[PDB]
DNA sequence: CCGACAACGCATCAGC
DNA sequence: GCTGATGCGG
DNA sequence: GTCGG
């Protein structure tokens, strides 16, 4: 956080492009030039020292200097005052709501937490959970509340069969301090991208998790991507854990390191090394790795039984999850 | 210049 | 009912 | 908004 303060200003330039002007590319463009300037091992003292680092142009650069002169950016303070603006980006915090649906929102007048409040009948399912838990969801996860919650989402699973294997990705797997939710990959032999030869293989773990009230409320479930909520137990007397975020990604066993690659993040980690992927003539999803010919067309699947394997094939050296928070 | 920008599961809708 | 486009996730 | 060809 050495440029704590310009990180900041790209990613609420990039939260402003993405919710209000459903700009989705200029969205990951500052995305992407906070993450490389964050990890500059340096103090940055001007727009010029920044736009070497790739993914920092022009436009960019001139904010930095701006910011390093004034300690503030007037195209934010114009757009903190703009009333639609703050409007817009504060329903995108509700769980569900996305930029369409928060411009929608406020055409309609509903623009405030009291509004959508009284209101519920003009939400879907998802959006009237993520509004109940609107303030949990705001907070962070610290790394033993993750620690006790692997225990029962391990310990839960293997009693529902103990041929099921669930490893915990996203920020927790990188080694993070605190999560903002937890990620769960699950694998089970009788799912490989071969057959199936069990059904409701996840929704038999969700089931268990219920049962057990650790997963309190869903908002979405298919036969491999679950959606939801859960909740650490708490003590007598002692008051109540916040509600936490849960996502399950049930994937076929023999794709394992594609999946728990793709799953272990960072979202910014995958999308550069999926685009060098690309500039090697590969392509990356969360089942495998494949050949690209002249014709666009991928090929078949490579043969993958690590992780490594797949920084290989692009020529990429291997990086531990822990480096991989971008 | 200017096309490209990672990738896909689920919820929901339009059109048939 | 389906298929396809869009939204959201994030 | 930035990038490589
Ligand atoms: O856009 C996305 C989102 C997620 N992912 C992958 C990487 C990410 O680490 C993983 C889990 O998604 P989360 O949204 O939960 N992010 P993460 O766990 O990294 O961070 P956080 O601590 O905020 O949850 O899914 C992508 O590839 N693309
Ligand atoms: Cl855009
Ligand atoms: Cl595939
Ligand atoms: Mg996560
Ligand atoms: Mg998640
Ligand atoms: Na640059
Ligand atoms: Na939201």
């Amino acid at each position: 956080t050495l440029n704590g303060g310009i990180t900041d200003m790209l990613t609420e330039l990039a939260n402003f492009e993405k919710n209000v002007s459903q700009a989705i590319h200029k969205y990951n463009a500052y995305r992407k030039a906070a993450s490389v300037i964050a990890k500059y091992p340096h103090k940055i003292k001007s727009g010029a020292e920044a736009k070497k680092l790739p993914g920092v142009g022009t436009k960019i650069a001139e904010k930095i200097d701006e910011f390093l002169a004034t300690g503030k950016l007037r195209k934010l303070e114009k757009i903190r005052q703009d009333d639609t603006s703050s409007s817009i980006n504060f329903l995108t915090r509700v769980s569900g709501i996305g930029p369409s649906a928060a411009r929608k929102f406020v055409d309609e007048g509903i623009k405030t937490l009291e509004d959508l409040r009284k209101n519920e009948d003009k939400l879907n399912h998802h959006q009237r959970i993520g509004l109940k838990y609107f303030g949990d969801f705001e907070k962070r996860i610290p790394r033993e509340e993750m620690l006790q919650m692997q225990d029962i989402v391990l310990n839960e699973v293997k009693k529902v069969d103990s041929e099921y294997i669930a490893t915990v990705c996203g920020s927790f797997r990188r080694g993070a301090e605190s999560s903002g939710d937890m990620d769960v990959l699950l694998t089970h032999p009788s799912f490989t991208s071969e057959s199936t030869k069990q059904p409701k293989l996840l929704h038999q773990v969700v089931e268990q998790l219920q049962k057990v009230h650790f997963i309190t409320d869903t908002l979405s479930k298919g036969e491999t991507k679950f959606m939801g909520v859960c909740q650490l137990p708490s003590k007598n007397d002692e008051k109540e854990y916040p509600h936490r975020r849960i996502d399950i990604r049930l994937i076929p066993k023999d794709q394992y390191y594609c999946g728990v690659l793709y799953f272990t993040g960072s979202d910014i980690f995958n999308k550069n090394m999926r685009a060098h992927a690309l500039e090697k003539g590969f392509t990356i999803n969360e089942y495998t790795i494949r050949p690209l010919g002249v014709t666009g067309v991928a090929g078949e699947p490579l043969p993958v039984d690590s992780e490594k394997d797949i920084f290989d094939y692009i020529q990429w050296k291997y990086r531990e999850p822990k480096d991989r928070s971008e």
